[PDB]
């Protein structure tokens, strides 16, 4: 009885080129799928998912327990408190089945001007030994900066679709400061699957992580090719398609703050299902001080009551808040 969403394919190609009118186009089927259910799969996207695929597999499948230990976050290992954010995110048998990795800016070395001051949500990425897992993090540190390129197209969509100058968020997208983030999720096929892996919604649906709004300006996520999310709308929950060779793209908070809700956080979950299979967000974060003043594209002089929110303010809370609300993952 759970109706398919209406989640649009869009070909962003014209977003990497010089073709103006052509991303105004773009740019107004992203503002059609922001206005409906707010996801749509980016295509024509230029990236090579299936060769993302296979690295990531050959990572999760080869990582060793003591591994996971040595690269854990300070949630799993207390000897590791400068990893909040990066790092490896262990399983509990019996209890919870998702385990992840996740890695930020390569530009966060130690002598970064924000590593050296220890500002929030800056760290430096840990990498599992170069012998036992071969280029592995060249691989990793090169996919950041494929779906940040991707991740900037869209951003010049986004911008154009509510009438703003094409860099308008991009502008704030650096790579010498960006907080976005790689997360390479794992979700196992177990038999038999812990009871105590599965919450239940209030509709009965079984799910591995509960309904929630994105922490991000925009998420760009690629997943494999089995059905697992759904969106909130008007008539219910609805199934989000699968398409392992598009990006699916949502709004997060941030993107409904600065629209004063035009472009709404849409609200989504992640139903259980027994699979082996893979979902690697691309969380699009600014930089820590970047401040985009909020204004209204449905009101005439485009003011809004809502007041400027750096982004770093936003990104820690957010992210705090949404381990209190949905569990450490
Ligand atoms: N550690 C990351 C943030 C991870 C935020 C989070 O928990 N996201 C969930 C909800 S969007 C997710 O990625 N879910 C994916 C899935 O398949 O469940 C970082 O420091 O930036
Ligand atoms: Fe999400």
């Amino acid at each position: 009885s759970v109706s398919k969403a209406n989640v649009p394919k869009i070909d962003v190609s014209p977003l990497f080129g010089d073709d103006q009118a052509a991303k105004m186009r773009v740019a107004q089927q992203i503002d059609a799928a922001s206005r409906d259910t707010g996801f749509f799969y980016a295509v024509n996207h230029g990236i090579n998912v299936q060769r993302l695929s296979q690295k990531t597999k050959e990572f999760h499948m080869s990582i060793t327990p003591e591994e996971k230990w040595d690269l854990a976050i300070r949630a799993y290992n207390k000897e590791h408190q400068d990893q909040v954010r990066a790092g490896y995110y262990l399983s509990i048998p019996g209890k919870k089945a998702v385990e992840s990795f996740c890695y930020l800016n390569p530009n966060f070395t130690p002598d970064h001007p924000r590593i050296q001051a220890k500002t929030p949500t800056h760290e430096v990425n840990v990498w599992p030994d170069e012998t036992k897992h071969p280029g592995f993090q060249d691989f990793a540190e090169q996919y950041y900066w494929d779906v940040f390129g991707l991740s900037s197209a869209l951003l010049k969509g986004y911008a154009l679709a509510l009438g703003k100058e094409e860099n308008f968020f991009a502008r704030h997208f650096k790579p010498d400061d960006t907080l976005a983030s790689v997360v390479l999720i794992r979700y196992p096929y177990l038999d038999p699957y812990p009871e105590a892996a599965i919450k239940t919604a209030a509709d009965g649906t079984k799910l591995s992580f509960e309904w929630h709004e994105d922490v991000s300006l925009i998420t760009v996520l690629y997943q494999s090719n089995v059905q697992n999310l759904q969106v909130e709308t008007a008539a219910g929950y609805q199934d989000i398609e699968a398409d392992d060779t598009g990006y699916l793209i949502n709004c997060g908070s941030y993107m409904a703050h600065l629209t004063n809700n035009y472009y709404k956080a849409p609200i989504h979950r992640v139903k259980w299902v027994n699979a082996e299979r893979q979902s690697l967000p691309f969380f699009v974060n600014l930089g820590y001080d970047s401040v985009i003043d909020p204004f209204d594209p449905r009101e005439p002089n485009g003011k809004s009551d809502r007041e400027p929110l750096s982004y770093g303010d936003y990104l820690q809370n957010g992210l705090v808040s949404l381990i209190n609300k949905n569990g450490q993952t």
